[PDB]
């Protein structure tokens, strides 16, 4: 689909059985969800940005589902105040910027 | 252009006569530059990123070349990782994300 920025990005993705809502953030390496538990092991990790640093639990080859499309990637979970996709994941669905 | 994730996204803005380099992202709703002198006067703004909030001085109608793209908005000067291009200047220059 061909998603314009007059609104935030957000879409719907799919991981663990649970439905949440997400934004499609090209600025944003990782990609970062709100606490939820998430199985297999974790590895610590601090990533930050404007605002600082945040700790969050790194699990790796994880399955999304975005607006459809599978994709498997990194997924950081911790305390962020939206869902974000990054460019892991969103290179995977072949999603493309243009202008 | 087309633009693909496997990279960070950056291109060359032109602000006040000087080149710099910019994070095309979707994932701001504002545009925040760095640390530099704007022409005018500013009033205070506080936005929220991944580890907080921070304060930043909002300076109006600024012209701003992204691409070749010239662009008149709101740009916000702050302490800020890297020059980010939010998506009040991506509709300007007509971004979208496809996919
Ligand atoms: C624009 C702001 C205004 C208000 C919101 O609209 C707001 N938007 C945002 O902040 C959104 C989140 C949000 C969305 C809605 C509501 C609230 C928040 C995130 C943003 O899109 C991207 N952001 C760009 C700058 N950036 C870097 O350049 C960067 C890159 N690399 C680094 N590193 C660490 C390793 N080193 C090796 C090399 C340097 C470091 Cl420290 N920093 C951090 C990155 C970020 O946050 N990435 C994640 C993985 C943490 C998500």
């Amino acid at each position: 689909p061909q998603i314009t920025l007059w609104q935030r990005p957000l879409v719907t993705i799919k991981i663990g059985g649970q439905l949440k809502e997400a934004l499609l953030d090209t600025g944003a390496d990782d990609t970062v969800l709100e606490e939820m538990s998430l199985p297999g092991r974790w590895k610590p990790k601090m990533i930050g940005g404007i605002g600082g640093f945040i700790k969050v639990r790194q699990y790796d080859q994880i399955l999304i589902e975005i607006c459809g499309h599978k994709a498997i990637g990194t997924v950081l979970v911790g305390p962020t105040p939206v869902n974000i996709i990054g460019r892991n994941l969103l290179t995977q669905i072949g999603c493309t910027l243009n202008f």
